[PDB]
């Protein structure tokens, strides 16, 4: 393995919005969610990352913090939350926050550089935005990636033109992470080296 083992304990937060959206259907929305899971797990195999969901929060009743179009405020809004009231109900590694909101500047998601396992910043905001699951799987590992250090793949460094962290996302999107992609991952180990994500469940 090019890399060591690292664990990333998942919680994933479906707020009000997609929760009627997917007819307030609490079974469905757990299925859809650990399809989610199962491919952000898949996607993060070469990286030898093993990726687990730690906590699954549907908010049935009513948003509990304003999910706004501008998907940077938003994600502010959520990690206070998540280190207020998330965090204490069961510890996790990082958090993303699922909506059906349609993000101001035609945003599917968004999340801190380089923050995994703050625990204000170890969080990412994710428009659920196709019926297909791996679309906005891979959304989320985008957003992931970014919170590993990885900044979007640069044709000079990396020839991949369709690798996660892609500048835009497309419609033949692939599951591999660039070599770009795993340089900013050194980086990150060998300078960041967050101690939560050392730890195995």
């Amino acid at each position: 393995q090019r890399f060591p083992q690292r664990y990333i304990e998942l919680a994933i937060v479906v707020d009000h919005g997609m929760y009627t959206k997917y007819s307030s259907n609490f079974k469905k929305i757990r299925k859809r969610v650990h399809q989610m899971v199962s491919n952000i797990n898949e996607m993060c195999r070469p990286l030898n990352i093993a990726i687990t969901l730690a906590l699954l929060d549907v908010w049935s009743e009513k948003d509990f913090i304003t999910v706004q179009a501008d998907a940077p405020t938003t994600a502010g809004l959520f990690g206070d939350w998540r280190e207020r009231v998330l965090l204490k109900k069961k510890n996790h590694d990082h958090a993303q926050l699922l909506t059906d909101t349609n993000f101001a500047r035609n945003t599917i998601g968004w999340a801190y550089v380089g923050r995994m396992c703050d625990e204000k910043y170890s969080v990412a905001v994710v428009k659920d935005h196709s019926s297909k699951v791996f679309m906005v799987a891979v959304t989320m590992t985008h957003e992931l990636g970014h919170n590993l250090g990885m900044e979007h793949d640069d044709k000079d460094k990396c020839k991949c033109d369709t690798c996660i962290m892609s500048a835009v996302i497309s419609d033949k999107q692939s599951k591999l992470f660039s070599d770009c992609s795993k340089d900013y991952y050194q980086t990150f180990l060998t300078n960041d080296n967050p101690q939560c994500i050392l730890n195995a469940p």
